[PDB]
């Protein structure tokens, strides 16, 4: 599947990912929008977390929605 568009369901994920980080603000998240990688890198970016740490939560996070593509 192509990946999904930004829009409408964006401020769905913004909010989402708002909600269980928060630390991430509307810029970070229209970086991310549906990397895997770039929640990584905002979550060591913002939090200052490193890669261990990063993609736990982002694989937790991942399963819990996994409208990612």
């Amino acid at each position: 599947m192509n990946k999904d568009e930004a829009g409408g369901n964006w401020k769905q994920f913004k909010g989402k990912v708002k909600e269980q980080w928060g630390k991430l603000t509307d810029d970070d998240m229209t970086i991310i929008e549906g990397k895997r990688d770039q929640l990584v890198g905002k979550i060591q970016e913002r939090y200052g977390y490193q890669k261990d740490q990063a993609e736990k939560e982002v694989v937790d996070w991942e399963t819990r929605n996994e409208y990612r593509w």
